[PDB]
């Protein structure tokens, strides 16, 4: 099946060890769009992409996916349908190089122009990448890894895109160019759920966004309007 919606969480409850995470949550990430969760570090935003990814259990709720679905289905599973995820701490391979690494996420493609295409895609928006090609990982700055771990997940042609926190640690021209580079991706049609505690960034960049706070959504709406809104200002642009 294929939805307008392609992930809809409808009342998420998620418990792990002594601690009521996420209290029954509901977010749509409509295809095409940029759909960004934000809100203060703790709020449960890493614990909600988790569930989505079957990484955590949901003891409540469904996580719906292109109308299937999917909730405590198996990560392995739920990735091989087209959820790819760019966790937090710019996981990469430092042995491979950064050709080894972004060819990587291609490994179930078949795909023989289709996966050219994308390579020379990837080059077009991460300069510096192509730049070291045949350079090992670990061998990056923190910014040019993280762009690594986004482009292997690009080579895998997401059917959602999922990302937690990209722009953390960067300086300011990184966290700029990142932010660019995810509107970039959607322009071509990739469907982005973006978690970020950098909200002004991820607000700019975002169709859609929802604030949560202490597991549970207080507010959503359009992304311009939650620029304008005064509470989302004071409490997470510092507008007091
Ligand atoms: N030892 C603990 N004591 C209290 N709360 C804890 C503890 N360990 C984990 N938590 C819970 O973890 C949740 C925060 O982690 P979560 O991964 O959801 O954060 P986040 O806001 O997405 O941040 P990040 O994206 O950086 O991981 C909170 O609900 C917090 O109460």
């Amino acid at each position: 099946m294929v939805s307008d919606i392609v992930l809809e969480v409808q009342s998420l409850h998620v418990y792990y060890g002594a601690i009521h995470a996420i209290k029954g949550i509901d977010l749509k990430v409509p295809r095409g769009q940029i759909v960004t969760l934000i809100g203060a570090n703790g709020a449960g935003k890493t614990t909600t992409l988790s569930a989505i990814a079957g990484l955590v259990r949901a003891q409540k709720g469904k996580i719906i996916f292109n109308g299937q679905d999917i909730t405590n289905k198996p990560a392995h599973v739920i990735n091989r349908m087209g959820i790819a995820l760019v966790p937090e701490g710019r996981r990469i391979f430092p042995e491979l190089t950064v050709y080894e690494n972004l060819m990587m996420g291609a490994y179930n493609r078949k795909d023989k122009e289709g996966i050219k295409r994308d390579l020379e895609w990837i080059f077009s928006l991460f300069p510096r990448l192509k730049e070291r090609l045949k350079q090992l990982g670990g061998t990056l700055s923190g910014g040019e890894q993280q762009m690594l771990a986004i482009g292997r997940a690009l080579m895998s042609r997401p059917k959602l895109l999922m990302m937690d926190e990209p722009s953390l640690g960067l300086a300011p021209i990184l966290v700029s160019e990142v932010f660019e580079v995810i509107q970039k991706i959607n322009q071509e049609g990739t469907t982005i759920l973006l978690v970020e505690q950098n909200a002004l960034g991820a607000l700019k960049v975002a169709h859609y966004g929802y604030v949560l706070e202490t597991g549970q959504i207080v507010l959503e709406g359009k992304a311009s309007e939650l620029l304008d809104n005064e509470m989302v200002r004071k409490a997470y642009l510092g507008v007091a």
